[PDB]
């Protein structure tokens, strides 16, 4: 396999060929006829920059997906003090959306994204990740 | 002190009125969500502070930005993290239930204004697992 200079790659290049080895073993649909966009897998936690790494590598691996940027998670029950209501206050948990065009590749990717996290110290195996689904689809634009 | 998203919050109420559904649950876990898009950035960001006066049971994240999706032609497809202009933010409930009337009471709400107020979209979503939010 390819190595940078000085015998080590950066853990985005590291995090897309995890992936695309664990993804190697679902030959899954990941496209439709129609292309619409009604599955995606929600990753959050970990750290922001665990995340930021997740997600370069997510996009490096799979051309067929398509990404927000990273934001934050609001709170769960009894929010965080602030200005602004409850709904709106911000945590320091951040998330990313990946959007598929099938509900089975968002499983298989869902599964990778497990699996390969487990392999990495703190905080990286601490990130989350649960697949969604799109009632009538997200009409990226 | 704020009138305008009192103002939204007050014709979002009026739409949820009609209908009496559970808003929470004893798990109480994030399971089901609305995902809010379009419009423009600043319509969003009214209808954001308007959703979370009318409904103190949801959680909602910042605006964030949409990735494009597929392009015409025989190529080249945008990169998967290529930014769009076009925003969005999610709603996080704790019934589907709920999911579906607030679904409906934001189309009913924003049809009633000029663009690009009625060019925002809707559409209910569910998350498998659920979201552990903190
Ligand atoms: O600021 C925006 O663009 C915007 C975004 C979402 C919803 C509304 C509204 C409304 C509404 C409120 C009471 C009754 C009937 C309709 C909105 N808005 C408010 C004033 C002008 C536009």
């Amino acid at each position: 396999s390819h190595m940078g200079q000085g015998g080590s790659n950066p853990k985005f290049e590291n995090i897309a060929e995890g992936l695309r080895a664990l993804l190697a073993r679902s030959h899954v649909e990941r496209t439709t006829d129609e292309g619409t966009w009604v599955a995606g897998v929600f990753v959050y936690g970990g750290s922001k920059t665990s995340l930021y790494n997740l997600r370069r590598g997510t996009a490096l691996a799979i051309p067929q997906c398509r990404l927000t940027p990273l934001s934050r998670l609001p709170f769960g029950m009894a929010p965080g003090p602030g200005p602004q209501p409850g709904p709106l206050r911000e945590s320091i948990v951040c998330y990313f959306m990946v959007f598929l065009q099938t509900h089975i590749f968002a499983e298989v990717l869902k599964d990778a994204i497990k699996d390969l996290v487990m392999t990495k110290p703190a905080p990286t195996c601490n990130i989350r990740v649960t697949v969604c689904s799109f009632d009538d689809g997200v009409d990226l634009p």
